[PDB]
């Protein structure tokens, strides 16, 4: 059976193609093949946006799927939200709720809130970049309320790549005055990976310093290049390597030819491209559970026009989702689920800590459960605290 | 010669549009005369938005005007960047340097500045919509890291107005 | 590199001259900027002509 759904990918995206492909072999089934169109247009324009998801509308796909900019949100949530089409995304979790959007990146703010209160800082610096949504930062201006904190946010993200250079030299100096030794990134990989090399260059990576880098891509950035400046360093990951599931897919993922899938012929993986690769897991097993209820869903391909007016919803579709947030299954991620509101829940996050050995977990987040360490843990300075007769 | 002009305005507006009404009274002229193609429609629906977008774009109108959400900034600059169509707005100025973009919105976060150093503060609460953006957020912070504030931001928007006064 | 700058921890040293070859300089200092002993408080000195020469 044929089932055809959308394949939005921002270009440069090459290894969550690959990995997309990847589930498209490993969870292929003779019952039913699903049907992939893909489109590799830019996420930047919103125009171009509409265009392939009009054109993908005019495919008669019954789901689709891809990245979306902050700048582009609202348009997936109007249309999403209008045509009652669904639309799953491994990029940063909806502002608000909305119908027709499940969303495969966990929640990440509680546990950085939680993070902080480990370490129990009363004040910080916290670099941001605008691009995955300043949602983090009024949250954490609004824990700053509550829990008194000095924060001095800043985004980095409007300096150009020309001239990406003394605007940081400049930027840390000014963190000087306040003497600062703790900050907290929160970018994209990239300019992660830039910035740090600047800390590098500027050298405050010593001992005294201390950092947290807002992302689930903890591992996936280089931390080699700082892992023995002193400093300490620590983040998150959602993907255990140590599964064995993981491990299973870490196997064959070294093996593919790198020319077949570019990118992906590593040891390790990005963990968006690994969401993707649950994803698919998660729209297959949705339709197996559709065909078991013996849901009609031959809606017409010849959907017509998206902008027409009035624009009428198919009910099949608005079906469609009443499984997708029910569905239940592992993935690289690990265990996930849904709310009715689309968002995920029941999920939970390594807390990786950089040592001179190499990265480490301590703990795991729950969001019901909070902050959980470890008993991975060993023990301070014991001296025997030296005993003293009298 | 009668010209062909875009109207989007948001529901509940009417002193605009009565102010559009008068604007039309007291610039008319033989040489040439507006042609409004007004609209009520929800500023927040960007899927509308496109809707009346396109469909005076069927009517090839060479100016358009209208509101726009913050939700909606990004479909109106998509498109007259793409359409490379005029378009003019009274609604809050974009971050960026958009092509075919009209605001008549004077940028008040400079004054705003100004405002906070004639009174030489140095420690504030900051209450915000999300509405209007977070541009005056991000300016007000940046001028607390080098003037060395303490601010205290709060969003005060996204409360319900059900149990409004709890909060 | 790292047994070698952390004996001289030891000492404390600040203070240290380098002698070494145009290659040499470069994986030393690469290795010292990864200890990130290239901080302020700390001072060298490069004993060749090729101090220019080096990418400092
Ligand atoms: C019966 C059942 O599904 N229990 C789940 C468990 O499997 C999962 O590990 C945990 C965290 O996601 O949430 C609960």
């Amino acid at each position: 059976n044929s089932i055809q759904i959308g394949g939005l990918f921002p270009r440069g995206a090459d290894q969550e193609y690959s990995a997309f492909r990847v589930g498209m072999v490993q969870f292929s089934t003779s019952e039913f093949r699903l049907t992939p169109h893909i489109d590799n247009l830019e996420v930047a324009n919103s125009f171009a946006v509409t265009n392939a998801f009009c054109s993908q509308f005019s495919r008669g796909v019954y789901a689709i799927f891809g990245f979306y900019d902050k700048k582009s949100v609202n348009t997936i949530t109007s249309f999403c939200g209008t045509l009652h089409v669904s639309f799953i995304t491994p990029s940063f979790p909806t502002d608000g709720t909305h119908p027709f959007v499940i969303q495969m990146r966990p929640d990440l703010k509680g546990a950085l809130l939680s993070l902080i209160e480990y370490y129990q800082w009363d004040k910080f610096a916290y670099l941001y970049d605008s691009d995955r949504g300043l949602s983090t930062l009024q949250a954490v201006l609004d824990s700053a309320a509550e829990k008194k904190w000095q924060v001095t946010a800043i985004n980095v993200g409007n300096i150009n790549n020309d001239k990406k250079d003394e605007t940081y030299r400049s930027l840390f100096q000014d963190l000087e005055l306040k003497k600062e030794r703790r900050v907290i990134l929160d970018c994209e990989r990239d300019k992660v990976n830039d910035i740090v090399d600047q800390v590098i260059t500027i050298g405050k990576h010593v001992k005294g310093y201390h950092y947290i880098i807002a992302n689930l891509g903890f591992t996936d950035g280089d931390l080699l290049k700082i892992q023995f400046g002193g400093a300490e360093v620590s983040g998150f990951q959602i993907v255990d390597y140590d599964d064995s599931l993981v491990s299973k897919f870490i196997e064959r993922w070294s093996t593919l030819e790198e020319k077949e899938y570019p990118g992906a012929h590593t040891a390790t993986i990005k963990y968006t491209s690994a969401l993707t690769y649950d994803a698919v897991q998660v729209m297959t097993e949705a339709f197996r559970n559709l065909r078991k209820q013996r849901i009609e869903i031959s809606r017409r391909g010849n959907a017509g026009d998206c902008l027409a007016n009035p624009a009428v919803p198919w009910g099949q579709g608005v079906e469609i989702e009443r499984a997708l947030k029910q569905v239940q299954v592992e993935g690289l991620s690990g265990n996930i689920k849904f709310d009715q509101n689309g968002k995920r829940i029941n999920y939970t996050i390594n807390i990786m800590e950089l040592k001179t050995n190499g990265p480490r977990k301590i703990g795991y987040w729950s969001e019901v459960d909070k902050m959980v360490l470890t008993e991975d843990d060993t023990s301070g300075l014991e001296q025997k605290t030296v005993v003293v007769t009298t």
